[PDB]
C-alpha cells in the first residue's frame, strides 16, 4: 500500500491548505447514541452501540511530521509511552504550552506553518466484536483534536480533520476486521486552521476530548431537528420535528416522535417518509416533518429549567424498532422585537460570564465534575448566562446548562486577532470555505439545545464579507436564535445585537474606525435600534471589578441595555512543581514560552482550583434578583425574576448598633415576577447609646435546590438608620505623660507605656508596653501601593506604556521619593503631650507631598494622630494617603468594626456589609497569583490586632508581606512571610478600576485628586 | 452575469444548495465570478445561477455579493422567484394575465405578482417567450404590459441561437442535428433549439 | 517521483470530492496582461508578457482515468492525434455529445460520478525563453476546461481544477526549465462539479 504510506499522505500537506479542511469526514449532526430500545432511549440509559475508546493509548512525540517512521503505521514504536486519552500532551511534558494573547505563536505566513511542527503519534489497539461487522455502519468519533490529524485504521489511511473544537467522524466499517484492530492517529500542532484559532488562551495540542465508536444500522436516522412554535400567550405550542434518514428507502418505514414529561407521555405522532412539495422537482423522499400539539407547555428558562424528553423512533409499519434517538426539549422562544431581546415574551437581563474550558492540571480537558462545579458556583453567585469563549464546548456542557438552567451563547471557533489588519483572512473568499465549516458544523451539532439562545460568529476577526455571508446562513437555517458578532466595531450588519467589548458606562473611547462609545451613548446613535449586550466587560484581572456597580446601575435603568458577560470565569493558570514537589500556579512565561503575555491569562472570578476571588461577591451582589428600597419603616422588595414566584425565599432582617444586634425577624417573601412586596418593619429600637444604627436584610432560601444548599443567601442590602453622635466628654484621668527631650529623640512615658519619636527622621520610631518593643519599622507616611494588574496594564520593561498608572507613578518618583523633616516640635499641655511634625517628599527638587502631623498622647494612654497632607497638583494622583508600620506582634486573629468580611476597595465596596468582623490573619491576605496590593478593608471605624486598637474612619490592610515585597515578587509562591506584621492604615485610597486592564480605567471620582487631605486616628491599648 | 450553478436534475431541486457540505463548492463558483468580472461596466446585475431551488447557500452567497459589491443588484430565480436571495422578482415564463398556481412555487401572472401583499421589488422576467421553432405568439401582450406598468421592466427572451449541431449524412452534405442524433440516450430531442436565429445566425 | 505518478494522483479521486474544488490554483482577479510600458497599456496593444498557447496540441482519448498509461507523463503516446486547442473533443469524433435538459447525463449519486468517465489527455510541447525564468512569476491560465483536470508540467504534478466556466491559473515558475517544456493536462468529463452544471445545453468536454 503505497498510497497509505506516510510519504504519500504527508506529501500533499493538507495542513497547509485552507481549501482542504477535511477528507472523508462524515456530516455533522446532533449527538447520537443509536439506542435499539425506545424505553432505554427515553430514560437516557447508556447505549451498548456507543463505545468509549477513552483510556490508555500509546503515544510518541516527534518534532516534525517528516520524522515519523513508516513502521508506526503497522506496529507500536519501542519508544512509545502510555498516555491517558483525552489529554493535552504539553501537560505530560513533551513540549511546552505557549500562552499568547494576540501575537500568533508561529510566524504569520498564511497558510504556511513552520516545518518544525510538533507531532503527536497516538495509537490504540482494540477489539471489535463480530456483531458490529456483520451489519450496519461503524464510525469513530473524535470529539476534539488539536489541531489537525490524519487517521489510519489497520495501516490503511482513513481521513483527515481540522477544527479542533468540533467532532470529527469517520466511517470505519470498511477498515475494521474481526478481533484485534489498530488505530493510528497523527496529530499536528500547527495547521492552516491555527490561523483561525488565535484565542487568548494556552496553546496546547493533542486528543483533548473523548474518542468513541458508534454502531448504527444500515437504514438509520441521519439528522433530526426540533423546533417549538407558540401562540401569543404561550398556552399552546407546536413541536415541529424534522427527521432525516439515510440508507435505502422502504415504504414500510415509519418515524414516531414521542414527547415525555418525566414518565407521562404528552404528545406523539407517526408518519411515513416523504416531505411536502417544496419546489418544481418535488419534496424530500427521505425526510419527515412531525407536528406535535402541546397544550399549556412548561416553558424552559434559566429560572425554571423545565425539560421534556423527545424520543425519535425509526421503525417499520408492523412495529419492530430499527433505531431510537432522543434529545431534551425545552419550550422557549428567543426573539428580538422592538429593540429588546425577549425570552418567552419577557425582556432578558443577562447576568453572564465568559468561560474558557480550563483545568490547571489537565489543561483543556474537561470532565463532568468540573463542569458541575462551575455551574453550581455560577448559579450560587447569581449568574444566569455563559458565553462559550471562544469555541464550541464539550457536548456535555450544553446538556448541563439545559438541566440546571443557564443561557448559552454558542460561539464559532474563529478568531484571527493576530492578523494585520484583523480581517485579512475573513475578508478573503479563499478562506470562506474554512470559515463556513466552523460555523455550519457548530449549528448542526448544537441547534437542538434549549440553553443555546444566541449564536456567535466568533471573536475578534475584524469585519469581512465572510461574516456577512455566515450571518445570513445562520438566519436561514435557524431563525429561532439571534446571531451576534463583535468584530468590526460591534454594530456591523453581521450582528443582531450591539455587542461591544469593554465599552464603558459613561466614557467614550474614540478609536479610529472602531470607536468604543459609552454604552449609554451607543444606544442613542442615529438609526440605531438593536439591543446592547456586552459580550465582554469588567475585566477581572487580579484585584479588579472596580466600578462594577456602575454597569449594573445602567443595566437596570436602561431597557435596551440587557446586561453582559464578565471576562471571565476562571484563571488560566497551570500547575508547576518547584523542587520539593510543591505545586505552584504558573502563568505565561513560566514554561519557557517566548514571546508570551505573562499574567494576562489569569482573568478569572475564581482561581483555577475554583475557589473564589473577592470580586465574585461583588458580582453576586450587583446581579442579585431582588432589589430593595427603604422608606422609613417600610422595605419594598422588587423581584427581578421574569418567570418564577418567590416560593423558596424568606427575608431575614437585623438591626445592629456598631455591630451588636438589637432586633431581628423573618418575613416570608411572596412576590410575583417583576412584582413588589412591602415589608413593614416593627417599631425599631431607639438606643440612646452613641453610634450608627444599621439595618441589614437578607434573602435566604430555606429549601435546597438542584444548585444550592439549604440556607443559601441569594440577596442582601444594608442601610444606615438613625445615628446618635457622641457628646460624652473623655474621662479626665489624673496621670500626665512625661516628656523627655534628648537630642536624638523625644521620649514620652505614661505608666508602663512609652513612645519614642526620632528627632532626625521625625517619625514615631518605637513604642513600648512594659519592656516589649511594639514596632520593627517606624510609623511613616505611605503614598504608594504595590501596583495592581490594572495599574500596570500592558507595560513591561521593554515597552513602557506611559499612560499606565504605574509608569506615571514611577516617572514622578512616588516609589523613590524620600521624606525630609521640615520641623519637629514637642510640647507639654495641661493634660497631654503634643508632638507636631512636618515632612516633605521630594523627587529631583520637586516637592511631591507635604505631610503635617500632630501626635497627642493624653493621660489615658491614647495617642491621637491627625494628618494633613498636601499633594502637588501636577504630580499624578497618589495611590493612597496613609500610614504604615511593621508591628512586632504576630497575632492570630484580626478583629474590626467596618466593611467586610472580604476585601473591598472604594470602587468595589457595595457587596461588603458594615459589621463586627473577626478573621484569622491568613484571611486578611488575598493570594493573587501575581502579587499586588490586596486585603484592604474600607469603612473601618475600629481595628483590633493583638494588644493594639486603632479608631477613626480609615481603610486598612494587614499582612505578613510588605508593599515592597509584593511589588518586587512575580509569583505568590515566592513570597516569604516577614518578621512581624505589616499594617497599612489609609485615610484615603484610590479605586482599583477594571473596565479593562490595558488602559487607565479608574474613574475620576475614585482618584485622589482633591489636593488636600485630612484624617484622624487614635492608637490605644 | 450568472454563476455556473444549476442543479435542475436534483430531487428536490435544492438538495445540494440547502446542504452546507456543498457551500464551499457553490461559493467558489460565485466568488470567483465576481472577482473576475466586477470591473466591467456592462455587467449591471449579478445572478446566483439558475434552477437550483432555494437553499440557505443561496442566501449566504446573496449576502456575500452585497457586501463585496454593493454597486450591482443580485437576482436569483429559484425557489419561486421572489425569495430573500433576490433583489428583483425574476420569474421564468410567467404569463401576462394567467396565473399558474403550482404548489409551493406558483407562477403568478406578472401583473398580479407586483401587487401581492408586502411586495415592493421590480419584476424583470429572466426567461420569457420561449422561442422554440414557430413561436413568440402573444409577444405583443408582454410588451404592452412592460410599457404600461412601471415596475415591469422587461425581460430576457429565451433564447438567442438554436443549439443545433452539424452532422454529415453520406455525401458530405451538412445537416442540422438536435438531441438524439448522436446516439445520446436519454435525450430531450428538439428542446435544444429555442433560438431567435438559426445556429449559423440567420434569423427566424 | 512516486507522488507525481498517475497511481498516486488519481487515488485521491479529487473529482468525486466536493470539498476539493482546486489544488494549488491561484487567486481569481480581473484579466491581466502585465504591460511593462504604460503607453502600450493605454492603447491596449498586445503584451509580450502574455503568450497564447492556443494551436496544435496532442490528444489521446481514454474511457476512464485508470486507463491512462504512466508513460503519458513523460512523452507523447504513439496513438495521440493532433487537435486544435481550444476545442471540445466531442466535435472531433471521440465520443458523443449529450443533449439533456433536466435529467443528469450520469447516475444521480452525489458526489460520485461513473467509473466510465471519459478522459481526454492533452499535451503541449513548447519553448520558454530564459528571460522568463531569470526573474518573476510565470503562470499558466486555462480560461475554461470542462469538466475537471489535473495538470502536469515536465512530469511533475502542478495542480487540479474544477468550475469549467471560470479561468484556472497555476504558478509554473518552479516547474519550467530553459528550452523545451512539456505540459500534460488530463481532462475528465464528469466530476463532482458536474452536479452543479446541469444547464439545458449540449454536454461537451
Ligand atoms: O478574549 C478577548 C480578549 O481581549 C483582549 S484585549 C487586547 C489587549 C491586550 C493585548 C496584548 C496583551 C494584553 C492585553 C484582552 O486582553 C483579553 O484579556 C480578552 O478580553
Ligand atoms: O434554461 C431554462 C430552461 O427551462 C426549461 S423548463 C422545463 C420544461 C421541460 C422539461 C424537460 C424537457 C423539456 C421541457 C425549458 O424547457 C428550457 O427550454 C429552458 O427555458
Ligand atoms: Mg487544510
Ligand atoms: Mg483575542
Ligand atoms: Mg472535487
Ligand atoms: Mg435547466
Ligand atoms: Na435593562
Ligand atoms: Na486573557
Ligand atoms: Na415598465
Ligand atoms: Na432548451
Amino acid at each position: 500500500m503505497i498510497t497509505d504510506s506516510l510519504a504519500v499522505v504527508l506529501q500533499r500537506r493538507d495542513w497547509e491548505n485552507p481549501g482542504v479542511t477535511q477528507l472523508n469526514r462524515l456530516a455533522a449532526h446532533p449527538p447520537f447514541a443509536s439506542w435499539r430500545n425506545s424505553e432505554e432511549a427515553r430514560t437516557d440509559r447508556p447505549s451498548q452501540q456507543l463505545r468509549s475508546l477513552n483510556g490508555e493509548w500509546r503515544f510518541a512525540w516527534f518534532p516534525a511530521p517528516e520524522a515519523v517512521p513508516e513502521s508506526w503505521l503497522e506496529c507500536d514504536l519501542p519508544e512509545a509511552d502510555t498516555v491517558v486519552v483525552p489529554s493535552n500532551w504539553q501537560m505530560h511534558g513533551y513540549d511546552a504550552p505557549i500562552y499568547t494573547n494576540v501575537t500568533y505563536p508561529i510566524t504569520v505566513n498564511p497558510p504556511f506553518v513552520p516545518t518544525e511542527n510538533p507531532t503527536g503519534c497516538y495509537s490504540l489497539t482494540f477489539n471489535v466484536d463480530e456483531s458490529w461487522l456483520q451489519e450496519g455502519q461503524t464510525r469513530i468519533i473524535f470529539d476534539g483534536v488539536n489541531s489537525a490529524f490524519h487517521l489510519w485504521c489497520n495501516g490503511r489511511w482513513v481521513g483527515y480533520g481540522q477544527d479542533s473544537r468540533l467532532p470529527s467522524e469517520f466511517d470505519l466499517s470498511a477498515f475494521l476486521r474481526a478481533g484485534e484492530n489498530r488505530l493510528a492517529v497523527m496529530v499536528l500542532r500547527w495547521s492552516d486552521g491555527s490561523y483561525l484559532e488565535d484565542q487568548d488562551m494556552w496553546r496546547m495540542s493533542g486528543i483533548f476530548r473523548d474518542v468513541s465508536l458508534l454502531h448504527k444500522p444500515t437504514t438509520q436516522i441521519s439528522d433530526f431537528h426540533v423546533a417549538t412554535r407558540f401562540n401569543d400567550d404561550f398556552s399552546r405550542a407546536v413541536l415541529e420535528a424534522e427527521v432525516q434518514m439515510c440508507g435505502e428507502l422502504r415504504d414500510y418505514l415509519r418515524v414516531t416522535v414521542s414527547l415525555w414529561q418525566g414518565e407521562t407521555q404528552v404528545a406523539s405522532g407517526t408518519a411515513p417518509f416523504g416531505g411536502e412539495i417544496i419546489d418544481e422537482r418535488g419534496g424530500y423522499a427521505d425526510r419527515v416533518t412531525l407536528r406535535l400539539n402541546v397544550e399549556n407547555p412548561k416553558l424552559w428558562s434559566a429560572e425554571i429549567p423545565n425539560l421534556y424528553r423527545a424520543v425519535v423512533e425509526l421503525h417499520t409499519a408492523d412495529g419492530t424498532l430499527i433505531e431510537a434517538e432522543a434529545c431534551d426539549v425545552g419550550f422557549r422562544v428567543v426573539r428580538i422585537e422592538n429593540g429588546l431581546l425577549l425570552l418567552n415574551g419577557k425582556p432578558l437581563l443577562i447576568r453572564g460570564v465568559n468561560r474558557h474550558e480550563h483545568h490547571p492540571l489537565h489543561g483543556q480537558v474537561m470532565d463532568e465534575q468540573t463542569m458541575v462545579q462551575d455551574i453550581l458556583l455560577m448559579k450560587q453567585n447569581n449568574f444566569n448566562a455563559v458565553r462559550c469563549s471562544h469555541y464550541p464546548n464539550h457536548p456535555l456542557w450544553y446538556t448541563l446548562c439545559d438541566r440546571y438552567g443557564l443561557y448559552v451563547v454558542d460561539e464559532a471557533n474563529i478568531e484571527t486577532h493576530g492578523m494585520v489588519p484583523m480581517n485579512r483572512l475573513t475578508d478573503d473568499p479563499r478562506w470562506l470555505p474554512a470559515m463556513s465549516e466552523r460555523v455550519t458544523r457548530m449549528v448542526q451539532r448544537d441547534r437542538n439545545h434549549p440553553s443555546v439562545i444566541i449564536w456567535s460568529l466568533g471573536n475578534e476577526s475584524g469585519h469581512g464579507a465572510n461574516h456577512d455571508a455566515l450571518y445570513r446562513w445562520i438566519k436561514s437555517v435557524d431563525p429561532s436564535r439571534p446571531v451576534q458578532y463583535e468584530g468590526g466595531g460591534a454594530d456591523t450588519t453581521a450582528t443582531d445585537i450591539i455587542c461591544p467589548m469593554y465599552a464603558r458606562v459613561d466614557e467614550d473611547q474614540p478609536f479610529p474606525a472602531v470607536p468604543k462609545w459609552s454604552i449609554k451613548k451607543w444606544l442613542s446613535l442615529p438609526g440605531e435600534t438593536r439591543p446592547l449586550i456586552l459580550c465582554e466587560y469588567a475585566h477581572a484581572m487580579g484585584n479588579s471589578l472596580g466600578g462594577f456597580a456602575k454597569y449594573w446601575q445602567a443595566f437596570r435603568q436602561y431597557p435596551r441595555l440587557q446586561g453582559g458577560f464578565v471576562w471571565d470565569w476562571v484563571d488560566q493558570s497551570l500547575i508547576k512543581y518547584d523542587e520539593n514537589g510543591n505545586p505552584w500556579s504558573a502563568y505565561g512565561g513560566d514554561f519557557g514560552d517566548t514571546p508570551n503575555d505573562r499574567q494576562f491569562c489569569m482573568n478569572g472570578l475564581v482561581f483555577a482550583d475554583r475557589t473564589p476571588h473577592p470580586a465574585l461577591t461583588e458580582a453576586k451582589h450587583q446581579q442579585q434578583f431582588f432589589q430593595f428600597r427603604l422608606s422609613g419603616q417600610t422595605i419594598e422588595v422588587t423581584s427581578e425574576y421574569l418567570f418564577r414566584h418567590s416560593d423558596n425565599e424568606l427575608l431575614h432582617w437585623m438591626v445592629a448598633l456598631d455591630g451588636k444586634p438589637l432586633a431581628s425577624g423573618e418575613v416570608p417573601l411572596d412576590v410575583a415576577p417583576q412584582g413588589k412586596q412591602l415589608i413593614e418593619l416593627p417599631e425599631l429600637p431607639q438606643p440612646e447609646s452613641a453610634g450608627q444604627l444599621w439595618l441589614t436584610v437578607r434573602v435566604v432560601q430555606p429549601n435546597a435546590t438542584a444548585w444550592s444548599e439549604a440556607g443559601h443567601i441569594s440577596a442582601w442590602q444594608q442601610w444606615r438608620l438613625a445615628e446618635n453622635l457622641s457628646v460624652t466628654l473623655p474621662a479626665a484621668s489624673h496621670a500626665i505623660p512625661h516628656l523627655t527631650t534628648s537630642e536624638m529623640d523625644f521620649c514620652i512615658e505614661l505608666g508602663n507605656k512609652r513612645w519614642q519619636f526620632n528627632r532626625q527622621s521625625g517619625f514615631l520610631s518605637q513604642m513600648w508596653i512594659g519592656d516589649k518593643k511594639q514596632l520593627l519599622t517606624p510609623l511613616r507616611d505611605q503614598f504608594t501601593r504595590a501596583p495592581l494588574d490594572n495599574d500596570i496594564g500592558v507595560s513591561e520593561a521593554t515597552r513602557i506604556d506611559p499612560n499606565a498608572w504605574v509608569e506615571r507613578w514611577k516617572a514622578a518618583g512616588h516609589y523613590q521619593a524620600e521624606a525630609a523633616l521640615l520641623q519637629c516640635t514637642a510640647d507639654t499641655l495641661a493634660d497631654a503631650v503634643l508632638i507636631t511634625t512636618a515632612h516633605a517628599w521630594q523627587h529631583q527638587g520637586k516637592t511631591l507631598f507635604i505631610s503635617r502631623k500632630t501626635y497627642r498622647i493624653d493621660g489615658s494612654g491614647q495617642m491621637a494622630i491627625t494628618v494633613d497632607v498636601v499633594v502637588a497638583s501636577d504630580t499624578p494622583h497618589p495611590a493612597r494617603i496613609g500610614l504604615n508600620c511593621q508591628l512586632a506582634q504576630v497575632a492570630e486573629r484580626v478583629n474590626w468594626l467596618g466593611l467586610g468580611p472580604q476585601e473591598n476597595y472604594p470602587d468595589r465596596l457595595t457587596a461588603a456589609c458594615f459589621d463586627r468582623w473577626d478573621l484569622p490573619l491568613s484571611d486578611m491576605y488575598t493570594p493573587y497569583v501575581f502579587p499586588s496590593e490586596n486585603g484592604l478593608r474600607c469603612g473601618t471605624r475600629e481595628l483590633n490586632y493583638g494588644p493594639h486598637q486603632w479608631r477613626g474612619d480609615f481603610q486598612f490592610n494587614i499582612s505578613r508581606y510588605s508593599q515592597q515585597q509584593l511589588m518586587e515578587t512575580s509569583h505568590r509562591h515566592l513570597l516569604h512571610a516577614e518578621e512581624g506584621t505589616w499594617l497599612n492604615i489609609d485615610g484615603f485610597h484610590m479605586g482599583i478600576g477594571g473596565d479593562d486592564s490595558w488602559s487607565p480605567s479608574v474613574s475620576a471620582e475614585f482618584q485622589l485628586s482633591a489636593g488636600r487631605y485630612h484624617y484622624q486616628l487614635v492608637w490605644c491599648q
